[PDB]
């Protein structure tokens, strides 16, 4: 009982875009106020927390193009 | 009895777009208010907790075009 | 008993758009107010929480084209 | 007893669209008012919580067109 | 006893739309008063839950056009 | 002709009040909106004008106790 | 023809008051939103104009009494 | 023709107040948005104008008692 | 035709007040947004004006009594 | 014609507080964000303009009591 097996995907894909001009942004946030309170703080795995925090973030990309691609074949007996 | 497989997908997607000019934005947030309280916290496992927050954000991507794609194959016996 | 598999799926579809002039936009939020309160917090699995936030977001591309597309095969005996 | 199986789909499908010009937007909303109270929290799957929330979101993309597509084929014994 | 079997669907569907001019448009919310209480909380499943929230929402797209298509295929013996 | 003229009031007057505790207060007001337009604007004499406005006050005093008083005497020939 | 005036009040009175314990007091107000607009502005006088404001007032003596008195004598010929 | 005029007023008056304990106040104003548009502006008098505030104010005396008082006499011939 | 005039008032007036402990307050606000505009500006007598500002004030005294007295006498021909 | 005047108020007044103890205060203000425009500015008087702040104040005295006192005499002929 022999086993035979192929795996040979094609891709082409293609992924583009234009733009002429791009600016004239303004981004102005006035203060905030926060407080937290907190006792025991126990983690044990993958944990990715985030407390307490007063953020500002200004993204400008020219391009911001994005592609992901994943395979994968298991075999058992 | 033997087993044949053949596994071959094939893909010419296209994802464009285009735009001329781009700008001329204001953002302007005043301020908040924000406070919590806890005493217990314990997490063990993939986790992404996210307490507390003020946050202000622009975004403003020229492109901003997105593909995902997967391809998964299981054998068994 | 052998056993015989083809797989080709075959895809041209395409995503697109135009534009010609794009912005003169004002975002301006006045403050708020916000108050939580617990005792307890126990999570152990795949968690996405998140707890007493005030958010500003002001998500602007020129393009935002986006696409999805999975596989999957599964044998058993 | 053997068996043939052939899964050849094909796809030409587009999607686009058209705009002129596209602008002069405003948005500005008030202030709030918001007030949670809880003692006892325990999630354990795939859970995908959010409490005491005050957002304001401003999502204008140039394109916008999305396209979702799953295969999917299962042989059992 | 033998099976045959053929899986060969064809679309060539198409989905545009068309827009001149887009713009002049105003949003402007007053304020609210919200207040929750509860005890005890406790999901294990997947679940979507969203408690205690005050949302403003402005979304224009200049294109707007969904596709959804979905394909199985299953064989038992 | 003589004229004789007296003027003499008298008075005792008193303006008391009791209070054991007093406390325990809240005052939450949740934003607003307000807009006004105008052209042409010309006060010339004792005016107290006031135009657009959004105001919150909390006046507690622990006494609050008021006393009014006039005399006027005129006299012509 | 002689005039003779006498201008002799007389006055005793007393304003207090009393309080024991005072305190607990919250307050707090959840933004807003103003605008206005105008194009000339002429004042000639005693004016007490106030165009455009937004405040908060939290005005809490421990005393609060007030007396106001007022004498006026005219003589004309 | 000779004028004789006294004027002889007489005051006692008290004004008094007690409180035993004060304390425990809080006050959190959440932020605001304000905008004003003007073209001329002429005042020339006693004014007192005031244009395109945003004002916070806590006046918390111990004490807080006012008195106020005139005296006035004219003479003409 | 002599003119005999006498001005003699007289005052024993007195302002007191009592506190025993005095204390425990909080004030916190936060932020905010002002924005104005004006072409011409022109004054030419006592003007008290104040054009654009953001204030926070707190007044704690621990007395706080306060007293006006005004006299006038005028004699004419 | 002879004329006889005389001038002899008389004051004891007294103003006067007491307080225990005093203290325990916190100010915490977060921040703000001002912007002004204007092209003319002439004044020629007692002016006592103030254009742009931004100001923070505590004012905490242990007595503050005041007290205003005026007298004024005229003779014309």
């Amino acid at each position: 009982g022999s086993v035979q097996i192929v795996y040979k995907p094609v891709d082409l894909s293609k992924v583009t875009s234009k733009c002429g001009s791009l600016g004239n942004i303004h981004h102005k946030p006035g203060g905030g106020q926060v407080e937290v309170k907190s006792e025991k703080l126990d983690f044990k795995d993958r944990v990715q927390s985030k407390i307490g925090s007063l953020d500002n973030i200004t993204h400008v990309p020219g391009g911001g193009n994005k592609k992901i691609e994943t395979h994968k074949l298991t075999f058992r007996e």
